[PDB]
């Protein structure tokens, strides 16, 4: 589908040493919003030529999108793509009200997110 998303764009890494990208993902915290990085490590290919850091909208993996699947599975998702890496992200201006809560800074919100 198509929810209608900002400025879409993807970059072209390769799995780490530890066979992920380096990330954590959240679908949304505060009113689930987007975000879904919600941490990175900077030397992982993720952060390092990634710059798919915290506060971006990785909305797909290598083509396909997570919000569909399940946490766990996303996470197979990128482990079973052996070698290789690619994220679709996004980047959303929102509205001031919005943006706040996409923003992510009250931290009330714990929830189980996953990573890789």
């Amino acid at each position: 589908g198509s929810p209608g998303i900002p400025v879409p764009g993807k970059v072209t890494l390769q799995k780490d040493a530890q066979n992920l990208i380096g990330i954590s993902i959240g679908g949304g915290a505060q009113y689930c919003p987007c975000l879904y990085i919600v941490q990175v490590f900077d030397n992982t290919p993720a952060a390092l030529d990634g710059t798919v850091a915290a506060g971006d909208e990785i909305t797909g993996v290598n083509g396909r999108s997570i919000k569909g699947k399940t946490k766990v599975e996303v996470a197979k998702m990128i482990q079973e793509v052996k070698g290789e890496v690619t994220i679709h992200y996004n980047k959303l201006q929102a509205d001031p009200k919005q943006l706040e809560v996409l923003f992510q800074g009250p931290q009330f919100t714990l929830r189980h997110w996953l990573k890789v």
